[PDB]
């Protein structure tokens, strides 16, 4: 996958470290990320550092500029889209983890919260993928629904996440999707993508942790 428009929070360093999009583009590699023969491989130990305003560690990337600067874009500007093919190799005590997001960066709310987070769940052995979406930017809460389910550990799956010029939130998973108009108060609202491995867990041995491999990850805004 292409890592010119991404940056990357890695679990490590107090508070946590963001890799810079050219320290990514120099072929970086560590236990967290690494660029294999299939595709990303994302890892976050339970125990990982936390970023200074979350209780989560994560190794996520964050959309950028090519020069590394962070990417806010407002979706009347072009149609905006995610694309994700991955697999979930292991996850946490709690057996949930976000795989995905668009973000709002609160220029024009009280708050920078995401508009929307996609969570897997291991149940017993069977992964279900739910989208969390927020109605307005200053809710303090979102809605829960389940795209898809039956994925075990292993099995690859897709997913898709977008916003159309025309506002039409678009959240999908295999192709099962949730479209939804997005309130007027998202026009203006900074928004921006993110993927990789975001836990909701913080507590275990080093060897707990989430883990996961994407095979493809494109950005696009036509």
């Amino acid at each position: 996958p292409d890592l010119s428009t991404w940056n990357l929070t890695i679990p490590q360093g107090r508070p946590a470290i963001t890799i810079s999009t050219s320290q990514l583009q120099r072929d970086y590699r560590s236990d967290y990320f690494q660029r294999t023969a299939d595709g990303i491989r994302f890892w976050v130990p339970v125990n990982g550092s936390h970023t200074r305003n979350s209780e989560f560690p994560r190794s996520e990337l964050r959309e950028t500029l090519s020069s590394g600067r962070p990417y806010n874009w407002r979706y009347a500007r072009a149609d905006n889209w995610l694309e994700a093919t991955l697999r979930i190799e292991a996850v946490p005590s709690t057996r949930r983890m976000i795989i995905g997001q668009i973000h709002s960066d609160g220029s024009n709310s009280g708050q920078a919260a995401p508009l929307v987070k996609l969570l897997y769940q291991l149940r017993l052995d069977q992964g279900r993928v739910q989208a969390l979406v927020r109605e307005r930017p200053d809710d303090g809460g979102t809605r829960a629904y389940t795209l898809m389910d039956g994925i075990p550990l292993g099995q690859p799956f897709s997913y898709r996440i977008g916003v159309s010029r025309s506002g039409l939130l678009s959240v999908s998973v295999n192709g099962s999707a949730l479209e939804q108009q997005l309130d007027p108060q998202w026009a203006y609202q900074g928004l921006y993508f993110k993927a990789g491995l975001y836990l909701q867990d913080n507590r275990g041995p080093s060897s707990e942790g989430g883990r996961a491999t994407f095979s493809e990850l494109r950005v696009s805004h036509q």
